């Protein structure tokens, strides 16, 4: 009774143990701040256009596992409004490069719970059911009750959708793995603020044998999702 | 002359660290996963057909290093990624990934059963080999903090600083200084003390520290390390 | 330059290193449900004049470090309003005893996130810069960012308040010991349901030369600090 | 009519809550059995507290894992203590030991105290593990803190934890505690943990009990060995 999703370097899951309950979605930081039209990233002058790409294929993605029941999560990178859980190496970096955490940006207070700019955009936005994880951290695991949450819903198997590749979706693909979830990277739902460092992103991954998991695309998993 | 306890790294994308706070009591340099499995002649990296030389590079720098930071009495931490000998800490996946590629974590190999504390193989070089008072981190992950110690242990040294050594630098380096990072420790990664299974994916990993103003922190080398360290 | 407050059994803490930028004022669970008229413990049938006794222990020692400056932590148990941070034996057994969590009950579904038994007690309600933490566990620690703002404000020394003394105080203060925090726990500041596992929990703390830490009271601590 | 629901008689509900007892998904934990806590020479002595109480629960233990050895459960053994070096301890930690006379890593009778590798900190022979059952070394009264204990659980999908050791209240309690937080099901054996205060050993198996079990069930011994499938 075994399915699996085509994908580089192994056909992903490893066992073939696909089930809407033991598998789950995530979709890292698909925040306004970081790829939305006016938010800070826009502001700044990145390449916006790299991490508005993964839009429509996480979309297709989203719809066709909502359809068939199985678990969402979602992240979103954010402080405490009072900056409790901020470090302090990661303000300093933020304020000198002119977009400082909890400071005033064009949607709200940069990097700040409750604002604006921080929520997820409205085109992937979460329904009643799905878990949101608020992460101080560019893992989503460091701090936040995500492992907690995976262990009650008996989830073995993570596809990972979002942004950026090299950022929180590799740190957050990197911590599930070691911690023994088998995890599916969907190399055209992520993007990064350089091309290149998301190529390298997704390379690594499949070294070794496929050292943190296994890669596929929207296409590939939607036609073969049990 | 004008004197400063404030003292910097030439570093990329900035002065490192942040502050300035640099001294041996918060300060220590990791080296990880420098095992005759990960860089000599009959372990799992070998096995796997990757070329050592890659891997061997970082030797002579982490050597110069690690003999730098002992004469001036700064912390020294080694990681060595292994097993239980029972495998009872290792997931099934990345059994089954490791015996399918041939170098099964656990099975026999040149230097022993591959991956498996106690074995010869699993090892650190005995080049780059602890001294009484430097603490080992034995690591079943990637990430040198997952199911380990290591934090716990930073936290009673009252350790800040982090300077990262140690291969690969795209999986076992960049985790633990991602992990090390999100925990608000201060990183500098020296890019001539690490390296990969592929050249290019070690670059890359070295560009994304630098990325967002220093996202993971910065990156300097070992002859700029020396020249500067308090 | 040391500084002690008078305590059993040793004078805490230890070291005598005792300031505004190391110490926390933790206030655990001083929630509606709990220990106010007319929440579900009330409902049940529990004396609640012992959890009720702390209030004003807790007024005073909240007063007084404010005023001085010291970190002011708050906890509250409860769970996301769709329970994926519940588990199943937890559930289980509170419905089994008739306060089902996530169940109506007299203030709003029972240790629901966002409900009204579930908030603090308007006479210990937090003030803008004081850190909450919502624990899913008895301990605060588990599936939180506690240890991590603990971290950045470079806290050394806890002060334990709240409720019940034997879980989730005795709980959160076994977990901060062994990170290495120095706790100290006010006996006059807590309470449970069960006076005599109150003063058990007590007593544990105290055995082995502070196998947790220290025990003192509102009077001397206030009377003390610096 | 048989079922695979099983149940050990417990306080104060039967025990696991949802009967789903398998020795692929449960284990008992052996909680610092160590010459340090309940023998001659070591910290817990050096404290001058009374061994007997340590000591009862070797004999109900030692039945409750040849029982479990023979069915086939997991087993898992903890010990508390430091690296040599004393990387892992915390200077709190070790001032009081100083101050009451056992100091962590100062020469014992036994060797350093709560120091690995040495005699003391060893578990002792009469419930020493065997191949196959993973030993915890801990820096902390809880089994979960720093440790792979959490990591070890997960990849042997272990649902469910039948806890002895000693203390009760200290090392037992608090472990038991970390485990129920993050889910695992709980069955403290009574007999099987001692404390260096009874008084204390009681309360600790009380709290347990309220608020319908707030951190698991309480059985002991012969109720366990009777009805372990
Ligand atoms: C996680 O990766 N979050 C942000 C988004 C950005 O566009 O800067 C990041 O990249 O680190
Ligand atoms: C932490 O102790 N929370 C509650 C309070 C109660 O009165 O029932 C608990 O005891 O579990
Ligand atoms: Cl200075």
């Amino acid at each position: 009774n075994r399915h699996f999703i085509d994908a580089d370097p192994y056909p992903w899951p490893y066992n073939g143990a696909l089930r809407p309950d033991n598998t789950a979605l995530i979709i890292i930081d698909m925040q306004t701040d970081f790829c939305g039209k006016g938010g800070y990233v826009d502001h700044m002058g990145y390449d916006l256009s790299l991490v508005q790409a993964p839009i429509e294929p996480i979309k297709r993605v989203l719809a066709a596992m909502r359809a068939k029941g199985y678990h969402i999560i979602h992240t979103r990178e954010g402080h405490r409004p009072d900056l409790a859980d901020l470090p302090a190496n990661k303000r300093w970096r933020s304020q000198r490069i002119g977009a400082g955490i909890g400071d005033p940006g064009p949607c709200g207070r940069i990097l700040t719970r409750g604002e604006p700019g921080w929520d997820i955009i409205p085109e992937l936005y979460p329904i009643e059911g799905e878990t949101i994880i608020d992460a101080p951290g560019k893992g989503s695991f460091c701090a936040t009750d995500l492992e907690l949450v995976l262990n009650q819903k008996r989830i073995e198997n993570i596809i990972l959708t979002g942004i950026t590749t090299d950022v929180c979706v590799s740190t957050t693909m990197r911590e599930a793995n070691d911690r023994g979830y088998e995890c599916l990277l969907l190399e055209d739902c992520c993007g990064a603020t350089d091309y290149g460092n998301h190529l390298a992103a997704i390379k690594m991954v499949k070294m070794q044998g496929g050292v943190f998991g296994s890669v596929s695309n929207s296409a590939a998993l939607v036609e073969a999702l049990p």
